[PDB]
């Protein structure tokens, strides 16, 4: 009886990624993902996305589980998919990634901040550059775009309307009307 | 006079570097150095030091005014001299860098931190790393140790009583009783 | 009687720009300059700089006084001259601007933050791009660089050594040892 | 003497209007004007201005004191003059109002707000509106522009470089070099 | 007389690098630079570049020749500057390098080949790797970019319009109209 | 004298572009172009064109040189001017471009080819397209035709006789008898 709306939508194999991406909320998407694999490792899974990004590693826990699990993971971004939100979005299974008409996307680069000794600082700094780069490769690969474009387009906050994210390979098309 | 105690002591060409180093206290110190040099380009200046360290750039505005002014600068560490404060101490006029018997010096590497994009984390990371290099050099200089000995013994916090101070090159001799 | 040490240095036509730039410290530095010009409109004036930057409107209060008064204004950098700090250091009389041996300079672009309606947001962004524009020109003027190279060089935090400072044409030479 | 640099410059008939505008800082300038008028009501009083604006009644106490006293009050703008600061800068004796080269101006409309019953909200709403009407009238009068061009440009924040400020008739000329 | 047209422009110190870069034409270009330095070692030398590149050692005799002669070699690119062409284009005197409005640059890595025993092949794959490293370094120096950035960017042919060349740091600006 | 007919007609400031456009013939044209401006930058230059086209870059080195030297460059098609011959023709000084009575002009898009890996084929196709656009823009720009109109007209070879050329905006008029 729509006792719990989301639990109910989990029976249509739909999952919601909303807001701040961080460990726990991420973990709750993983746990859903896995649960759906088992309930049926053959049917498609739905990941709706309206988020501004967040802690990356947490963000990556979702990503790897989207690949790891048997079923294809379709993604539909509504409202906004930014930074890490844009990533998991374009990480949907090819041909199954969407954008509602006025949703909007944003890309940019790994953000961070360490504090301590010079020695330690080079350590964590070298690390963020590696991640900055991997994230760029994994993005080059899901978008079909060169490492040059990503690198340039992601050095600074960059926005895309629904048409443009399609035109960029980020999502495959625009769902305008449930026909 | 005893109207203002730090003033009278100044007439003897004696300056105090107390507590943390930061732009303003450093500045007051730099003016006293400029002023005293203009009181007598040839008369040896005395600077006691009881500091736990502080802002590099700020300390470094003291050091450069130190190696710049016509006069010689004798430094007397007391209580303690740490980080930047160890630097300036072992940076006094060769042959006029002391320590009281129970004061203690402590050296180490530079501290720091930055928040922002990977790209900027980098700019700011290369810098402190450079800033680190120059620091080990001057230390290498004014002390006698090789760069290497310095580079190696500064990674971590290192304590030194006045004896070891001397045995290191930081201070030349150990005051005990005046005569 | 060498009461306020800064008064004493002021009688020596010497002026100190320490710390964050803001209307009041700036108002104080500007008043010092006028008074000095009044004392003797022909003699040089010395401006020591060790600032991390600050407010542009307040820094420009200084910039325009420097250029306004008859007395040439020699600038010397100890510790650091960053952002508006560096802009003022280079804003000195050509030929009389210096960098202590281990001071370090830093340049970048205008920073801002506004909150409001799209319409007002545009009046302000537009405005800061002009300020960013007029800024980069003044910088190209004082350093002998092309406007082209200035902007392209200030988009992100750029650090400069004293050697690089002089080489960039940001300061004519490095004050070394008294003479 | 120089034990107080602003008292000294005051003796040369210079008054500094710096920072936020408000009763006490305003009342000090009002007092310095009545003072300067007393030492001689013939020589021009010079009021520098580096303000972001502030309280309207507090600005109006300076405005009125200015027109009242006999000495022509000449205004010079440094850094910036926004809102009430733009208004005071222009209420300066015609022929004697200046902007330094890179000082930027800013006009807009009155800010305010009430809280309580409707009858009171109306009473104060009416009052701020009557205050707005006299302000544009005065601005019109002093800058010599149509009360409509003024009613118009003050609706939203509006920036003026030093030259446009001359074109607009806000100031009379630009001060560049002492000659 | 306009008997030989290039022999004529050579008197205006203009030198053309056209087509395939290979030992003999390269040697002709070097000889003109040496000859120009003999005539007047103070005056600049303009090198017009229109080339798809060519042999590395052939080009390096020009590179070093450029850096060795007293005159600053100013480089102007027309048509295109690819591979060894983009390289010599950027090795021109800092501040004096340009791209006609519609010239285009391409950068990439060394190309080569060997036939032989496994032991000979290893000496050669090692070597082309050392050449690879010096070019990236020399490219890093000359463009101002960082090593890894240059490496990362050259792995595959990269096109760059003149504006992108100016941004990237290969050339200093775009020549459009003689004035 | 008529020892070298081409050199002799160079004195009447005449230049011929005969045959396929390739780097070398292009260079000889650019150099004669620079040479003439150098002899007198005010008098017009006459570039006769009878070519079928050629290497785009080779052509552009010529284009940019035409727009760059001060001398105005009058273009005169004889026989025929297609592809890059068409482009350089309609690229001469507005008002000073012609067409002998029975000249024939042909226009169309870029030709090209590449062999290699999917990745590298992408980069090169991406490039001949950036070029096409730019080439079109420039055609629009010089014939005042709609940008879209040129895109259309240049999808497939389109022959234009002299009148049609004049009309299409490629050349201004037609020369039939030397009056």
């Amino acid at each position: 009886r729509s006792f719990d709306i989301y639990s109910r939508l989990l029976k249509e194999r739909v999952i919601f990624l909303t807001g701040q991406v961080e460990d726990h909320m991420a973990n709750l998407i993983v746990a859903q993902m896995l649960f759906l694999e088992a309930e049926n490792p053959e049917k498609d899974i739905y990941l709706y996305i309206n988020s501004p990004g967040g802690v990356i590693t947490a963000g990556m826990s979702i990503y790897d589980t989207m690949q790891f699990i048997k079923p294809d993971v379709s993604t539909i971004c509504m409202g906004q998919a930014a930074s890490m939100g844009a990533f998991l979005l374009t990480a949907g299974a090819k041909g199954k990634r969407f954008c509602l008409p006025n949703s909007r996307v944003m890309i940019h680069q790994p953000l961070g901040g360490y504090q301590g000794q010079a020695t330690d600082i080079e350590i964590h700094a070298r690390e963020i550059l590696k991640v900055k780069g991997r994230m760029n490769e994994l993005m080059a690969l899901h978008t079909g775009q060169s490492l040059e474009q990503i690198e340039r387009d992601t050095e600074r906050d960059r926005f895309l309307s629904a048409p443009e994210a399609v035109e960029y390979g980020l999502v495959d098309s625009i769902l305008t009307h449930r026909n």
